[PDB]
């Protein structure tokens, strides 16, 4: 069955391979990265820092994907949400049970009150599959990014804890 | 007439004095801090870093408020909008004069596409102080911070940059 | 009227003073000192350090002393409070009233969900104390601590989140 | 026979293992930790920290568990204790052994006075194993771990010097 | 097809090789480098420096050139352009595809208004490339460089972002 | 007579007001600089770096100004010129003097072959200044500098050794 | 009344003045000194170390003497004991008022079991108050120290915590 | 026949055998050590310090012990004594000639005015070899160590140079 | 062809083995050395140094000598030549073609405009060659070296840029 | 009479505002410097270097001048002479007698064998005053020096430890 | 009367004006040194290496000279001495005082076995002093220092411990 | 034929070795050592000190014995000579050629002017070696080193540059 582990160093060539393939603009503890090294670096230079937790996520001793717990705030009991799934896993439906492990680590082991994401407001799946584990849409951001020639909006959607432990 | 000016380190005991006054968690370049020298600390760690600008209001060499802007993303050129004035001097109105020269700056110098705020729906003359200016309501984030006992609400308003320069 | 404000390093004086004619063996996160010099040292260390929080209570610009919430646990919510009076002002009843103030900073700032304290048994007008401000006893130590030749019991009370909001 | 060790840096991904599937989070002299490279940085950090004293229990040179004497106040002279079992070993009683072993370590070796403990309520069985081999039960914490989604109570367990002795 | 790939440290050794067939003088984040062991320091020096970007440019998992985005200025959003191709690949054309390449990512995601390019007015060749992908010649720098014994002009060249999006 | 002489680390608070009246960003050694601590830091960190030479450009020891020679490339024998004058002296027509003082250092002490210069398109009076002094005009530079709004041309200028020599 | 307080760094001169009288080979931690300076760079290299814990004397906030507990073993609960007097107070019988005083801290903050002292065998004066404050010969060390051209014996006193509570 | 030669870094492992199976509690440099990486770093920090001279025990290129030299007084021109022999050699007598070589060492090499050692009251072995190699017994230590559950008593015993010579 | 690259750490081995034949006092940006060792801390201590330029003279990627540029002064545009050939390739000629080298990288590609070197007046063939590519005596230093028991005169030749230009 | 003594740091201004009126390109230790903040930094850096000593030249404890000796070789023995005189003591001869005092410290202290100097060619009076004192020529550079618009050459002057000895 | 007291690094300034009127050549732990910063920092460097130890003599609270045990081997049990008095007390007879000082200090205190000394063999009237107070001459060093001009021998007197006690 | 070459790092446990059998105190750059990792500690600290120089004496590629130069003084130029032959080579004379080696580089290379030694006065095949090769006996030590359990006196021996050359 599916599985989440802490992210190690070791991991962090997978974790380059995925950030290569899906995009070019990747952050590690918010500052941006493009070479190995520097993720290496950026990654040694934050490994105590407890505002951000990463997991790996397998299938049988098989890394499948990654999740990000990042800007998490302690005192307001709130994280945003972050997932990438190597496309050699896409219709496995791997995103959605990440996304119910990620949620079960954030509301069962962190106590936290409220889990967030931002989307693409063009990927009309990521906002289903999220919708679909119970995400609701909070707001959508204007032309908060400079996708490939031009400026596109984004869905933020939000979780709550009590909602989250009634289902 | 007011004026802005780049935040000095002699300045940051009256910045002090107003993070003092108005609230009790305070951060710099999200970093939390409580104490004089631990913002003294903060400083001079990101004396360099230019992901955040900080000005000084002055009237008549008087310093009457605070302008910051953070998070800035050079990339999707938006910058967050934060402003403090002295309670010693509400009602002439400097909140809107100090956010449009704060307004002025991110488009004409720094060209910045966006600039958005964050406030409690509470504070409803803030809402209508930055709709006065010119900002649009953009979302509205759900028990974002916890006040006081508990969870408020957050009102996400935002502008941009043609639309700046035609008025 | 009686208030908190952020512990400075140009205070550690007075708190040595407090701690000289109180105590005799004071702790800093955890570490312990004797001489001044210790202090500011240990202060240095432990500057950015958010697993403790301290504050001088002030009755008219007036240093009148120290509450401590240390060993503040943001994933189970939870934090000891420690509280200090000048002896020369016994009487006016300031223990109580500070610390009902920490017990707002806590739960209404920190979001905390549980407070607890430990007192001598010996110390049966701190209980009292802290049963009038709401506390609840919660369990009996044995032998918790050396004091001048020979073992002691102490109290362990503690308070909750919702209980403190219906008060 | 059953035996402890002074435990080495070569150990700890042993001890990591032990660590992911018995709980998710692990602390290495109070400073928590998720990846093995946190584990060995914090180990580094606190090579000669003399508050803690961790020792593997082996079973004819066969890793079988890890103690944990942390809290170490030497002069209260009490500790707090830590006992960890592989779960391939369920049925040997190598808990209580290895907890024996740890008691005439403190008490013999490290001349202390008392020795506590804390456990979930849940746990009967380890509630059983500590009053087994001489524990007694000394408080119940209330609400003091957010365990799996909720709040748990505490026992704490405690054994001293003298009464070990004479037994 | 051609691509383009981060560069990586441990591609070091190949840049070495093509800037000593190339040329004799080259720079690394506007410093001078010769020996291979000072190219490796200035990129370890520089590795997080924003204001330049490199790319391996790639024929089937086979390093072709080097992409270099440098003097980049992200509030006048322009950047300098240089690029190399290995000559054992003159005839395929490579040289105005990475420059293409190039172009997508300075206008798409870096979000530049302005490419520049500088190059000897001896090569009518690059000049005739440039022209070809859409630069438009600029300015003519008298006596800029001082090559192989004698000054020689330069032809600086540049490229705007509307005009690319709407080519 | 107006007079040259090395800008010392006590001369900074000067250059800064100079900085703040007539521009908004301003640079160091290439690295931006908002506050007079940001500007000590780079000059400390800069200090024997010969990549840039500095003067306070004097009137009967009364400081009127700086000169800036930045870029120097002791191999191309060239540097880029800047120069600021206190507008409280319009009219003595000291630019065209500390310019020339400037041309002597450059030409006659650090044997340069070339010295350029970069003015906004606008300013027609620097233009005429330069012109005067002896600058040719070299290239037009396209959108070259984001000013207060949009983007200016900018026209870059230059002057040579011998023609120097023989005027 | 007579009085300890913790050794601070500001009390160093003091100490100085009492070692330059009374011999001339002094130690800090074990650690040779004879000037000023070395003392001031041992204290502050031993700053938080536990391992002695050193006091001064006060007659009504006036410094005339030093108490100090060396080699501190927390595991075999012992601890070395040295006292000076600043010689313009002998014959107020303040010696053994304060070694009562280090007797009381020894015995009754610190939890030590065994407290010892070593004196040279022509001090027959040190015997005589040390066995008027309770101590009993424990040994004869023979040609311990080199005293000025030959060697002395040394005698070593000793007193438990059990005989000291009931006196 | 029986050698001594210098302590190696090499050899620590072999100290570190030794030191375990013949007790738990182990010091260098009169700092105390558990683990072997703890060992290590203590003997890299007291490389160069002359405090104590460690010397390995070889039978024909074969590590059967340990001698060490510790508290050496250069002034006073004595120093502490501690031998231990792999028990995997007991029999053969190596005690004697080992402390009959650090004998010869310290008197000969050293120029040592006196020799000393403790040794527990309970070991009778040790105090006939010492007695047998020349050592007089010096004094009785109270309650020095706490052995396994209770205090032990010490044999002080010392030999001098001169008497060593004439033997 | 004979070939100049630059010097590479990796080639220092050979470069010391240069230096044990042919002398015995050997320099590396004017500081001495006689082992591999000091050989390599220079060389990484002056790894960005620009005031000296060395290469290994090769023949077919065959290791035949070493050219060094010292004491480069890029405002007097001069510097001083070194040449060292392994005697294993005497007869070749290669001392002029690398002296011919080197001129051209020194006039063609650092601009400079003054070559200058020094040898021992015994040495009549080192005056003979370089007289062969175009040296002019310049000047006779009076016991300018102490070579083997007595003191040496020296003769300093030069050539310049221009003169070297129209050969 | 006038007097040599050792260049004390608190002289350093002194030597500046020497270095400031007779030329504009200033070394020490073979670095350039401008500042006086520069010549502060490189005297701290080459603190202890003793291939240069430097004296201040005084006449009845006021400053007059300064000498250097600079590239001292211990080996050769020969050191560089420079020396530099007030121009506001211009008559006085100090010049031959400062020359006179540092031949003598040389040759009688330092136990040189060589002295020599280097003078433009254009300074005439400079030549004769060390014709005066006993120098000869050596050799004639050309082009040594490029001075305010073109090149000059330079006279070399030398003087030998027997020849001086001897009058 | 005449007496001796540590120095303190206050002391250097008057040590320095001895070194600087007595030679011109002084050392510092075996580092020669000519500026007062130089010695402040050798200072600094040596403060804890007790190779050398170093008196003031002083009279009456009146700095009147310098004692100095250099060379301190405290295995051969041996060091070198070395006396400075101001010379605006000759007369006084403080030389042969002060050497009697450091004597009675070497040999009793420090437990030495021998003192050595090096005087010039032209300075006769020390030879006279050191004779006077039990110095025996030992050697003659043949053309030790180079003095003023040509080589000097020297004369090599020493004491010992039995001879000293028996005087 | 017996050569010598400069002493590598490589080379240093040869040298301990010789060390080893030979003597037991041993220092490198006056400071003493024991072990390997001492030895190679003090190698790196004084890599460049040119206080000493050290030779590895060989014999057909064959490592047979050391020469060290130490003590250099540059102004007196004198120096002190050690050596050191495998005891597996007595017979082939080679202590003499390794010392006349010694002698040709320090007088014909390093310019010295007296060549020192000191030998054991029990040693009379070393004064006879040195006598052979020309030292000529210059003192008598009086108990200079404490050897083997009493002190020895000791020969110093020595030699003079042009007594060396006309030989």
């Amino acid at each position: 069955d599916l599985k989440l582990r802490p992210l190690e160093r070791e991991d962090l060539k997978f974790v380059h391979e995925l950030n290569n393939n899906a995009h070019i603009m990747s952050y590690w503890f918010e500052e941006p990265y493009e070479a190995f090294v520097e993720l290496q670096d950026l990654y040694d230079k934050h490994i105590h820092d407890q505002s951000e937790r990463r997991f790996i996520v397998e299938k049988d001793n098989e890394m499948v994907g990654l999740v990000e717990l990042v800007e998490i705030d302690y005192i307001h009991r709130r994280t945003e949400f972050q997932i990438i799934i190597d496309p050699n896993y896409q219709g496995y439906g791997y995103a959605a049970e990440a996304t119910r492990l990620a949620m079960d680590y954030a509301f069962s082991v962190l106590n936290m009150h409220k889990i967030y994401l931002v989307v693409d407001k063009e990927n009309e799946k990521a906002v289903h599959v999220y919708k679909k584990v119970g995400f609701m849409v909070e707001g959508e951001l204007l032309d908060e990014f400079f996708v490939d020639g031009n400026y596109h909006n984004a869905i933020r959607m939000c979780m709550f804890q009590k909602q989250y432990f009634e289902n």
